[PDB]
């Protein structure tokens, strides 16, 4: 202890155009302990010169942070999510649905 698995959300800035710019975010929270390693992927490979938010801590939703790139949406490229931790047997990766 202290453990607590993280909750994943990934969302666009603005909702999505193919092929207008705009922000893909991977918001992460609820974590325990803080050491947590998080990637965005595009069709399965890893996008370089992603940033993120600086870690956070709330009584009520415990760490949070966000990590965030740059991107174009199109019809047919996958952007997924993904987070390591303590918590996880294995690495977790979330796709990106805007139609969620």
């Amino acid at each position: 202890m202290i453990q607590r698995t993280p909750k994943i959300h990934v969302y666009s800035r603005h909702p999505a155009e193919n092929g207008k710019s705009n922000f893909l975010n991977c918001y992460v929270s609820g974590f325990h302990p803080s050491d947590i390693e998080v990637d965005l992927l595009k069709n399965g490979e890893r996008i370089e010169k992603v940033e993120h938010s600086d870690l956070s801590f709330s009584k009520d939703w415990s760490f949070y942070l966000t990590y965030y790139t740059e991107f174009t949406p199109t019809e047919k490229d996958e952007y997924a999510c993904r987070v390591n931790h303590v918590t996880l047997s294995q690495p977790k990766i979330v796709k990106w649905d805007r139609d969620m």
